[PDB]
């Protein structure tokens, strides 16, 4: 028992044309976990720390996959949240 859960239950709240907000629910164990990870598609994307996302540079009119990935300042890395279909 090291690596942190994986955030579940993601969203989206605020997406412009070009600027999104993601939020999700905190991992269940903060022993040592500092920040998420958004990814998008299947590359790492964005970083966080909180409980929000900030993703720019993504073109209007296009399908986009993100999701979020917790993880600890040890080398332990959490799984992948659900996949949120958002339309810029």
């Amino acid at each position: 028992h090291m690596a942190p859960t994986a955030p579940t239950n993601l969203a989206s709240t605020a997406q412009t044309t070009s600027s999104i907000t993601l939020s999700w629910t905190a991992s269940t164990d903060n022993v040592g976990v500092t920040g998420y990870d958004v990814y998008n598609g299947t590359a790492l994307a964005t970083t966080v720390t909180g409980t929000t996302a900030t993703i720019s540079g993504l073109a209007a009119d296009t399908s986009y996959t993100f999701t979020v990935k917790a993880k600890d300042a040890a080398g332990n890395v959490s799984a992948a949240s659900n996949a949120v279909s958002v339309k810029t």
